[PDB]
């Protein structure tokens, strides 16, 4: 295998810049505005592919003009868009962001077109055998269950040479979700998720987490500009400070950035505190340009 | 393809893709919240005048300025989709084709909007400048570039010198924004909408009070109309006798997100067919209030 797969949204992101976020009733008139593709299994297959990682994306699409846009991004990149799960019922969703250039903070208006997720049956359907990581965005928790075990199961089958490394993401603090912390090698907890269960710091977190990960995986907390932590089976927690930019101007994908790059770090050999530092490293880069380009 | 002769109404102005999202409770900054529900339209004054002019049963066309984008393919398709002749638009190599976001909170109803940006040049005398004016019987220009429109005016002018009174064409002119720069348009076109809001900036409490202020500031027989929401709207013309129209509220209000182009759009479009002043007041108000009580404008007709 030499793909890294990642299983999530893909979302039209109609993004605004402002020198100063707008006052309840008032009428703001914007910097700059851009189309950008969204999602966070989407902004971590952009990520992979500027890493320089042949990587593929699998979400489900409406056929349009808002996938058409998308499907063109992702080819732009090199995204493999081959696993993508086209609906017949449904729509893309997309997502007001208004970026403030003041601080570089992204707040978002999304729009979910209740377009269905991707069944344990789409993913059936998919050859593994092209891929040496998949990455799973918590959405859907019990089909989703049904998806790790098959890869628990594929890999029970293969010499440790070609095991699939698995990783999965916790962002939303939904209890259904709680149940992937659970499965994959590499678990990614949020600190809204962190602060959510009462933790105050990503240590805290990951000190009370780790008992509902699976034997021998790695719990990883971002805690923003306080840098992350990760926690493995040796019980020694791990940090790494953030690498902030003089000029914070969009935070936009920042944590999909980390995630990304801590994959591509660990999917490369490097240890779990080369991986947390090249995470922040990537991660700060971008908070201080407009998007994905330039990070690298 | 071919339209014949002094067929069409001409639109100037705005055209913007408004990306309107429904809200239970006001975003703090930094939040990832998710909206009851969001829809995409084509707005823009020029643009919602062009639309009601189809509905109406009028051959019409826009010009206003759009790059080279999916926000134009958006908004070329919905042009389209209304039945709007869009081979007059002025395509521009640098800027932004306008876009807003609107974000109403259902818990209060209060609107928060974040205004296109500045970017793209709006439509130059030059542009007009190379436009066969043959095909249009009236043209309608939204106040922007006051300066720039005024050559614009000047040239319809010169050409209806030249024309015999049956082929000349008809000029209306709206100051919807109150800025000094664009209160020198009163003096072009034949008929003048000033709004509620220029006429209160103006120190008016009435479309009488305004009507009467601000006549002297038209060219010789002009009619100068002001709509004033609920109250109604009124005209006045050379013969100094202010004309009047009720208003027609709907049973019920549903959305008055673009009822005062529905009202522009709905006199120019009487007046065109040559009815009286007092007739296309009292239509731009019947018109005006049936889309109150509707969403969009699909079935103002
Ligand atoms: C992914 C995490 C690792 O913990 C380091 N990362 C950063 N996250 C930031 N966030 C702002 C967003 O709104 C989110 O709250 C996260 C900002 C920065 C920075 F300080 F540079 F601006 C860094 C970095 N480096
Ligand atoms: C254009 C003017 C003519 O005066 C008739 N029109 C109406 N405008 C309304 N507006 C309330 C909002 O603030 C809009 O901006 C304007 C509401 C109504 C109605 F009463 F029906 F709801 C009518 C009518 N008819």
């Amino acid at each position: 295998g030499s793909q890294i797969l990642c299983v999530g949204l893909v979302v039209l992101d109609v993004i605004s810049l402002v020198d100063k976020y707008p006052k309840e009733d008032s009428e703001i008139r914007c910097l700059s505005q851009r189309w950008q593709r969204g999602g966070n299994a989407s902004n971590s297959c952009t990520v992979l592919s500027l890493l320089g990682a042949p990587c593929a994306f699998m979400g489900s699409m409406a056929p349009g003009h808002v996938a058409d846009f998308l499907v063109a991004d992702f080819r732009r990149r090199g995204v493999d868009v081959s696993q993508v799960a086209w609906q017949s019922k449904g729509d893309t969703p997309s997502s007001c962001c208004i970026i403030n250039n003041s601080n570089g903070n992204r707040t978002i208006v999304l729009h979910d077109t209740s377009l269905p997720d991707v069944s344990a049956t789409d993913f059936e359907k998919v050859d593994l055998t092209q891929f040496k990581w998949i990455h799973i965005e918590g959405r859907n928790a019990s089909e989703q269950v049904k998806m790790l075990q098959r890869i628990d199961a594929h890999n029970t089958r293969q010499p440790p040479e070609q095991k699939i490394r698995v990783s999965v993401e916790v962002e939303k603090p939904r209890e259904e979700l709680f149940q992937l912390f659970g499965y994959g090698d590499v678990v990614f907890v949020s600190k809204d998720v962190a602060k959510h269960l009462g933790f105050q710091s990503a240590e805290e977190a990951l000190r009370g987490l780790y008992g509902r990960v699976r034997k021998g995986a790695v719990l990883v907390c971002a805690w923003a500009e306080e840098g992350a932590d990760a926690l493995g089976p040796d019980g020694k927690l791990l940090h790494s400070d953030a690498f902030p930019p003089p000029r914070v101007v969009d935070t936009l994908g920042a944590g999909d950035t980390f995630n990304a790059s801590v994959i591509f770090s660990l999917s490369q050999g490097r240890s779990v505190q080369e991986a947390l530092r090249f995470g922040c490293q990537v991660a700060g880069k971008k908070c201080g340009l407009q998007g994905f380009d330039g990070i690298v």
